[PDB]
């Protein structure tokens, strides 16, 4: 680690210390003790602590504030990742290991809103990383295209319901891009947290989206993660959505080699996405409980749920519509993760009916 990087690290650490109202996990867990132990370390690909923490230093409103430039980073800079991971995922000890993949018994899932008065739409996603490829900040332009090629070529082999077409972001019209985003299908452009993590180089090269014609099955290519595998539809039929996601992931896994870790499960660019990599969410209205989103979030948190805006994280609710999902992804199975969303949402609905 060259002096120039150390200076910036020392300066970044200071900025974090001074931010009295900063509430990031980065600030909370990057103590003086922790910092000194790992600030001089570097990975085989040349990733430093600066690469890890830089997004959180520049964006003080971060909830987490760190990313892994490569797989090695999770251990090289373990003393920072470990406590942050433990905090976010609601408990994960040094001696803990993420459990084996287990979708569980899908038929044990129930109807979340038969009368259709609360839930607008349901979505479940997972993420995967390709073996032999580092995370965004270490990729070259050429690497983005190979990955784009391999993944797009693989998904052309999807069959039946999952059969679809790959649409590169390159060549996609501005009008078309915005419509896909407004409809909650395509990842947004220009995320300040990712940019400062050097996750958006060469944009939009290598980026795109695969989906079936109904747009119930989608794959994001080369956004935050190499792949995001997505099932979603209008209404509240979580059972169908989850079953479709499983089918897709199982088929894709048989074709593409993904990075998996004995302790951290499936690897992702952000530590919040480790393990199951699963985020099961609904777009839901809860007018009595939502009359102050800060109250809503407090209710959600006790159920291990996270609240996001209608257009995703870092956005406001529109028309009283909130995105509510399981927060935890690591140290629990896929089934347990999806059940936490189900169970929490079922209870929040119970509370909504009982509310004044
Ligand atoms: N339950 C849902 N129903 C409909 N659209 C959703 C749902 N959950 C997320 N989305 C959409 O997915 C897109 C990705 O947003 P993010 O909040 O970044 O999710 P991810 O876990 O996919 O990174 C956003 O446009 C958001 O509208
Ligand atoms: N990985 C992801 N898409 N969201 C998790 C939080 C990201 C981090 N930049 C933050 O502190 O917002
Ligand atoms: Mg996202």
């Amino acid at each position: 680690v060259d002096q120039a990087t150390l200076d910036k690290l020392e300066a970044g650490f200071k900025k974090l210390q001074e931010a009295s109202d900063c509430k990031s996990l980065l600030k909370k867990h990057l103590t003086k003790d922790v910092f000194d132990s790992i600030k001089n370390k570097k990975t085989g690909m040349g990733a430093t602590l600066l690469d890890v923490i830089q997004s959180g230093v520049e964006n003080l409103d971060s909830g987490v504030g760190i990313y892994a430039p490569d797989a090695e980073s999770y251990r090289t800079f373990g003393p920072l990742f470990d406590p942050i991971i433990d905090d976010y995922h609601g408990g994960f000890k040094l001696t803990d290991k993420h459990p084996p993949k287990q979708w569980g018994d899908i038929n044990t899932l129930v109807g979340l809103d038969p009368a259709g008065q609360f839930i607008i739409s349901t979505r479940v996603r997972c993420g995967r990383s390709l073996q032999g490829y580092p995370f965004n900040p270490c990729l070259t332009a050429e690497q983005y295209k190979e990955m784009e090629e391999k993944v797009s070529s693989t998904l052309s082999s999807m069959e039946d319901e999952l059969k679809g077409t790959y649409y590169p972001l390159t060549g996609m019209s501005k009008a078309t891009q915005q419509q896909l985003i407004d409809d909650h299908f395509l990842f947004k452009e220009g995320d300040r947290f990712l940019q400062t993590a050097n996750a958006c180089r060469y944009w939009p090269t290598g980026r795109g989206i695969f989906h079936n014609d109904a747009k119930t099955f989608l794959v994001w290519v080369n956004e935050e993660d190499h792949l995001r595998i997505i099932s979603m539809q209008k209404g509240g039929d979580l059972k169908t959505v989850y079953k479709r996601l499983v089918t897709a992931v199982d088929n894709i896994e048989s074709k593409l080699p993904f990075s998996h870790d004995d302790r951290f499960g499936f690897l992702t660019f952000c530590p919040t996405n480790l393990g199951t990599t699963m985020r099961a969410s609904v777009h839901i209205q809860l007018p009595k409980l939502a009359k102050d989103r800060k109250v809503l979030e407090d209710i959600a948190s006790k159920f291990n749920l996270q609240v996001r805006g209608t257009r995703g994280e870092h956005t406001e609710s529109e028309g009283g519509v909130y995105d509510i999902s399981n927060k935890r992804r690591l140290g629990l199975t896929e089934y347990q993760a999806v059940r936490e969303m189900q169970d929490g949402i079922l209870e929040m609905i119970k509370m909504e009916k009982a509310a004044a």
